[PDB]
């Protein structure tokens, strides 16, 4: 199956997922001098106060913190979006070293990691229907750099020991994702795709300009996770990022001057 190794990584994905070479693939490089300020872009509305987290899962490619998305409890609206998008999960992509790990890049700069808060459009009823639509998902992407610790991340870091290997899960209730946001909500936005198979072209990407800082100890604990299942030869879960894809016939818009 697909992965991030030499024999199943991003250069192989097109053989089972031909949309890998499609017209609106993600991630991309964000050329800050080419992105156009769009004064018609509305401010983002992040309403996470009623969020209900449930569980954290090692799925063999990353770890997902999952939410109750059966009601409008934690939603994203505004910005480039029409309608209401419900938070279903967040996850990260990260590197084996601090100089790499993010999926999007900014003027070719790579950050140490990237957080993805995944939301689906409520007019399609459920997540599986939404991923079949060009405006079905909105993913809020947030860069991580290494510096001071992020206090709101520590609860996640401290549970990773219990989900070391693929298929393990743990209860993860009462987690507040507001503690993972930077101060500013200035953003870039463009139409794109899931960055892992099935690579569906269903995502409005909203990438925040301001990174969050995490400590070296926090990201070191990400790197102790395993791609493999329990009892299998250990493969550290590192460098689970897809590189930048061709922008093709797309414009990146900026919410800020
Ligand atoms: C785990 C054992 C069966 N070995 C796996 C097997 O060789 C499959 O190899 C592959 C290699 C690449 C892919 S793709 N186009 O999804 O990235 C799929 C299967
Ligand atoms: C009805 C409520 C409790 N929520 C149910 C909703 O279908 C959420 O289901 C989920 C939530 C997250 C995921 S994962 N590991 O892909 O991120 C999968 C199914
Ligand atoms: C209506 C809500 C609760 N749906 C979102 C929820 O997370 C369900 O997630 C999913 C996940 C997968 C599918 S499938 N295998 O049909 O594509 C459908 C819904
Ligand atoms: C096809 C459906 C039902 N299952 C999809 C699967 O859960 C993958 O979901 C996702 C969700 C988000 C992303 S990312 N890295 O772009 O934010 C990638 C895969
Ligand atoms: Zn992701």
């Amino acid at each position: 199956h697909w992965g991030y190794g030499k024999h199943n990584g991003p250069e192989h994905w097109h053989k089972d997922f031909p949309i890998a070479k499609g017209e609106r693939q993600s991630p991309v490089d964000i050329d800050t001098h080419t992105a156009k300020y769009d004064p018609s872009l509305k401010p983002l509305s992040v309403s996470y106060d009623q969020a209900t987290s449930l569980r954290i899962l090692n799925n063999g490619h990353a770890f997902n913190v999952e939410f109750d998305d059966s009601q409008d409890k934690a939603v994203l609206k505004g910005g480039p979006l029409d309608g209401t998008y419900r938070l279903i999960q967040f996850h990260f992509h990260w590197g084996s070293l601090d100089g790499q790990g993010s999926e999007h890049t900014v003027d070719k700069k790579k950050y140490a990691a990237e957080l993805h808060l995944v939301h689906w459009n409520t007019k399609y009823g459920d997540f599986g229907k939404a991923v079949q639509q060009p405006d079905g998902l909105a993913v809020l992407g947030i860069f991580l750099k290494v510096g001071s610790a992020k206090p709101g991340l520590q609860k996640v870091v401290d549970v990773l020991d219990s989900i070391k290997t693929k298929g393990k899960s743990a209860d993860f209730t009462n987690f507040d994702p507001r503690g993972l946001l930077p101060e500013s909500l200035d953003y870039w936005t463009y139409p794109g795709s899931l960055t892992t198979p099935p690579l569906l072209e269903c995502v409005t990407w909203i990438v925040l300009k301001e990174p969050i800082s995490v400590s070296s100890e926090q990201v070191l604990k990400f790197r102790k996770l395993n791609f493999n299942g329990e009892g299998e030869p250990e493969e550290l879960m590192v460098d689970n990022w897809r590189p930048a894809q061709p922008l093709k016939n797309r414009q990146i818009k900026a919410s800020f001057k």
